[PDB]
């Protein structure tokens, strides 16, 4: 089973146990991002309850939700993109051009719709590493999680 890890913290944030789809249903963004549909999970683990309802992705990869102002996010994302580009030049130079080119419209899409998102840090809680984005599509009852693929690397157990 293949797992996806943040290139900076090495936290696991997704895996092939989840089917990947086009981010926001936009095929043109698949080149640098993908999304997965989450589902409810019972007792994944305050004073407790008998039936603890959680989101499978969050529980599985031990993600922690985090809130932040739109301005703080714009600052964070500008630096995170530079950090990824620096990383790509050093380890995956063939991705440098697409990322630089395609990142802008994806980020502009997120910013334009900033209030529709929840954000998640991985296990290391590193505010400088990648964030996983979550949103509810139409009238769906569980969220979809979007990942910026160049900020991740693949690993096999």
């Amino acid at each position: 089973m293949k797992v996806y890890k943040d290139v900076f913290t090495n936290d696991e944030v997704c895996s092939d146990s989840y089917n990947q789809e086009d981010p926001f249903g936009i095929a043109d963004f698949r080149e640098i991002a993908f999304e997965v549909k989450s589902n409810k999970r019972i007792k994944g683990n305050g004073m407790g309850a008998d039936v603890e309802q959680v989101i499978d992705i969050v529980d599985s990869f031990q993600l922690t939700s985090t809130s932040l102002s739109k301005k703080e996010y714009s600052v964070y994302i500008k630096n995170y993109m530079q950090k990824i580009l620096k990383y790509l030049e050093e380890k995956k130079p063939d991705r440098v051009d697409v990322f630089k080119t395609k990142a802008q419209p994806l980020i502009k899409h997120i910013l334009t719709n900033f209030d529709d998102f929840e954000f998640y840090m991985g296990e290391s809680l590193d505010m400088d590493a990648g964030l996983t984005y979550s949103y509810y599509k139409g009238e769906e009852v569980t969220p979809r999680f979007v990942y910026i693929s160049d900020g991740l690397y693949e690993e096999k157990f």
